[PDB]
């Protein structure tokens, strides 16, 4: 799975990524971050990711700019390459 875990007050995603077998986690600034830079993270990390995208749990397309503080107030689907991964964060105040 892609696991969100709170560490030191920040939410840490831990990815399995298609080139390796051993995970990689992405620390996280809710409050500056967006969605669209944990994205390039990702594809800077594993240049065998053609394509990287995420989506509400309706399967809607979430916008770039929105902040990581929002995408973390719940499930969202996060598509790497042919793979999708229903990630679950845990919820909490904003």
């Amino acid at each position: 799975d892609v696991t969100v875990v709170y560490q030191n007050g920040l939410p840490v995603i831990s990815v399995r990524l298609p080139s390796r077998r051993e995970r990689c986690q992405f620390t996280l600034k809710p409050i500056s971050d967006s969605v669209g830079v944990f994205l390039r993270q990702l594809q800077e990390e594993d240049r065998g990711i053609d394509r990287v995208a995420i989506y509400s749990p309706d399967g809607v397309r979430v916008a770039a700019s929105t902040g990581i503080d929002l995408l973390l107030l719940d499930d969202f689907k996060l598509v790497i390459n042919d793979l999708t991964y229903h990630v679950r964060p845990p919820k909490r105040d904003l």
